[PDB]
């Protein structure tokens, strides 16, 4: 199993969701996160006063899923303009339902 | 050393805190994330107007205790219904504790 | 690659930003968790009525500079008092930028 992580324009989220259901892929969490391009001094110290809003989106998918959950994301996600994001895969080393406890 | 991640129930948030620090279990992080299910149309595109909110704990964990920080967190999330989430465990190549700069 | 994972205090985000930046790290994404230290009873059951605001730093890095990046975040994160934090590096096992699509 992997878990699939990707950073991408808010905008995107719907056109994202949408290519996953295409492929029958469930369990997809999101959340909003923050980047950075725009500094303002304070206490001698430089804080920025900027940022730019991104939503991070995270779901689990078998080993023989992936690489084409993987593609479908980076499509869906897709502008060709600055700020699109990234996609990360990271292996799971166990996975369990709480629902029913089953594991892997 | 493992990071143990779990998407669960809000409500559930307090019994995992609870079964957690019972195993003596310190370092819990806790945040919002939406799951999906209710849509509705907009420029031509399917919008999604109604979330599932979810709470994802995070928390680092030896080896030789992971198994049975999994065991614990999965028996106090279950309701046995819809929902009721995931537990991911991921291998961590390097901790540091920011503190004192110590490695492992 | 490494995917590095920081929890930390939230009036050390701008430091943490600063020594990236000078490395000539780009794309930092921070977002807001909470720890727990201050329980209430409701309805028979304990409930957690304060939290620890943190900041959560994810940064991918190549594996040539990940450790120099792990080192940096350390040193500006750090105040020497309880509620540090700490630092997380998880192998990645594939990287795509969304904006090309290219991989690794």
């Amino acid at each position: 199993m992997k878990l699939v992580m990707a950073i991408i324009k808010p905008f995107k989220l719907d056109e994202v969701r949408e290519a996953l259901t295409s492929l029958g892929i469930q369990g997809l969490t999101v959340s909003e996160v923050k980047g950075f391009g725009q500094t303002e001094i304070y206490r001698g110290a430089e804080y920025s006063v900027s940022f730019l809003p991104k939503v991070k989106v995270e779901v689990a998918v078998s080993d023989d899923q992936y690489e084409q959950v993987v593609e479908a994301i980076q499509k869906a996600a897709n502008t060709g303009r600055i700020g699109d994001g990234k996609i990360f895969v990271l292996d799971i080393a166990q996975a369990v339902r709480i629902r029913t406890g089953e594991t892997n």
